[PDB]
């Protein structure tokens, strides 16, 4: 089958709105996570997030932005960053064999909330005109394959926390069916308490470490208590081996392996044998050994350690170097499986290792493993795998080895 | 390249709640669509609906109905009624090569509506914590995999009303990369106003036969005045026919031509020219004529005749008989790419065309076409194809062959 890889990124996040930022406070191990006044104001429990500090409506073409919300802003803003960091001309970004998958785990709540309240006080002609695109489950892809004249492949894949990872092997499957040539792939994540209210009521967030933000995410530690949600957007330009070799791309990284699976289990806990089975789909295609694997480990008690079961089924008595960089980003739901992606890019073109963060007790269930507590420097990182586990028991694994 | 099969189907909506109930309303030219009180007594313009007519929490266990929000369970009673017609096992049913791949174009703006009226009044706690995910882009396929036990595939995809159709084309690739010997694919959609408001706003919707509910769809009719919103759910089995054949299954049709292009032009408006390559693209795997088009043909000015150029080029002076079923049971939005697969392969074994209702004066820009205003009967329907073409330029086509 045709070679697929990364030829472009880009990122909004609350650990930066570029890579160079984004790659410094992973290195330096700095948490994007601030208490957040709004969240305390409505009633919710947790008072923390990963928020993107923007001013979208001053960085996106007013035509384009009326159609949005904040998933779709980010992502676009992070596809403008992939296009310039590709060097893609326009004739590559808008032809028929150039296509767009880019999803988000909601949509855009606050939309949702304004347009009732809107028809409630003020009538229905009021809403507006622009609410179906900013809610719909394809607001990321519509918004972006539209402006950006997008002519191949246009959808978007919804599926929790594996949303964007999903994206991100399906561009790859796109490209090894021989549809497409080039495939931006991603998601974005609108960040609000219309939407964090949800996860609080469910009991998933963390609540004990309002006080100490910085701190509250915490995978592997033993006084975890839930994940930090976070907005942002992510985009990566995949492309097949021989159209990048002939135009001179520059390439990151080969797309060596990716698994897709269902826990068939339970709604919102992970049965750890789903994703044994995602990552042997994964590793099925790869020989290196892996150097490093990006957990999905949101900081919750159950789901940290189901994970890292699996990873030990798996791999025996030889893990790979592990961290979740959660820790430092929070969970970005939609854009978490594209964030990390980029994450692990980054350090392989750093030559470094992220550590796990905010590990002050390492829970005895998961010690057995190599978790990494602090940034490894020079670090030969040549093969890394992302885990990205969604409710609904929905799983994806990404394997990613370096470009000499 | 393996071949693929539909093997079994399930249907909620507006024309019955079962395959035998929606052959006889199409064959008859019986619309689905009522008055809905709500909507004129919450102030939207538009007073009709397709809307279901079931009493779900008798039809589906609590332990399951209590995550789902209603696009879920309509996909759900299509998905148990799709593995009854298809005679499949539970050991196919649930097995790493049986994936599921189903989605929404909203999700439930129902739930999130009733959740933040709750954390304004009540608190965050009294949200309770199932909204997330009725409210979640992956819904439909989230609820449905966990109940059933699916091990393989996955996720959902979101692309307006193009969704179910690319559900049941990516399943149909899902087959031919060789990862996947069984998958089910379909959709769901909620209707409730506080959706329907957001379509009402940005003038879509049908709004002068509310008086007249069962005349509002209307495709091609002269005096068409917009799309008439509806619900349900559709449910396929996209099947491997080597798997087919030695399992004896029942064999509707061969899929044998599967197009998805992006307009990347157009937010809302039709495009024409995206329509051409999307049917281009699906027959040109095509041999056989096409004895059939049911277009997507939602009963708007504009999207009913720019569709119909697009026609008039793919196909010239021998275009198939035309017609839109949407005039009998209006927009299911996400269910609508199933839905109308599911029609097509209902008029095949009843070797009938559903007559496009509702058109008391054609209109002169379409009137060249071939476009049925009454059933055929003993019609000889092989190969038949439906388009689906959605908000942000997301199109899809579908092309299936009658197994004799
Ligand atoms: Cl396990
Ligand atoms: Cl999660
Ligand atoms: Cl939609
Ligand atoms: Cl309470
Ligand atoms: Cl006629
Ligand atoms: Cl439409």
């Amino acid at each position: 089958m045709r070679r697929v890889v990364i030829t472009g990124l880009g990122i909004v996040s609350c650990l930066g709105n570029d890579k160079d930022t984004v790659s410094a406070n992973l290195r330096a191990g700095r948490p994007g996570i601030r208490f957040n006044p709004s969240y305390a104001e409505m009633g919710l429990r947790s008072h923390v997030s990963g928020s993107v500090d923007l001013n979208l409506e001053e960085l996106i073409d007013r035509k384009v932005f009326r159609f949005m919300g904040d998933a779709a802003a980010y992502a676009y803003l992070a596809m403008e960053q992939a296009i310039k960091d590709s060097g893609l001309t326009p004739e590559q970004i808008s032809n028929p064999r150039t296509g767009l998958i880019a999803g988000s785990g909601g949509a855009s709540t606050l939309n949702q909330m304004e347009a009732i309240d809107t028809l409630r006080e003020k009538g229905v002609k009021r809403i507006g005109p622009y609410r179906v695109t900013r809610t719909m489950g394809s607001t990321v892809s519509a918004c972006l394959a539209t402006p950006f004249q997008i002519k191949g492949v246009n959808y978007s894949i919804s599926s929790a926390a594996a949303t964007s990872a999903h994206c991100i092997g399906q561009a790859m499957e796109q490209i090894q069916l021989g549809k497409q040539d080039v495939v931006f792939a991603g998601g974005g994540e609108e960040e609000h308490w219309s939407q964090s209210c949800l996860f609080d009521a469910m009991g998933a967030l963390s609540t004990q470490y309002n006080e100490t933000p910085e701190k509250a995410s915490r995978a592997y530690d033993a006084k975890r208590d839930g994940f930090v949600i976070a907005g942002g957007g992510g985009m990566v330009v995949v492309e097949e081996l021989e159209h990048a070799l002939k135009r001179g791309a520059k390439i990151y990284a080969e797309i060596v392996g990716y698994g897709a699976t269902s826990d068939g289990y339970d709604m919102v806990a992970p049965s750890g044998e789903g994703a044994i089975r995602c990552m042997q789909q994964a590793l099925a295609t790869v020989d290196a050994p892996i150097d490093y694997l990006n957990t999905h480990g949101t900081s919750t008690p159950v789901g940290d350690v189901a994970e890292i079961r699996g990873v030990r089924e798996v791999f025996g008595d030889k893990a790979p170097a592990i961290s979740s960089t959660k820790s430092l980003s929070g969970h970005s739901l939609g854009a978490a499986g594209v964030h990390e992606a980029i994450y692990c890019l980054l350090m392989m073109e750093g030559g470094f290792i992220a550590g796990s963060a905010n590990i002050d007790e390492l829970d005895p269930e998961v010690a057995d493993l190599p978790i990494l507590r602090e940034t490894r420097e020079n670090a030969k990182l040549d093969t890394v795998m992302s885990n990205s586990f969604g409710f609904g028991g929905t799983n994806a694994t990404l394997v990613l080895k370096r470009w000499q």
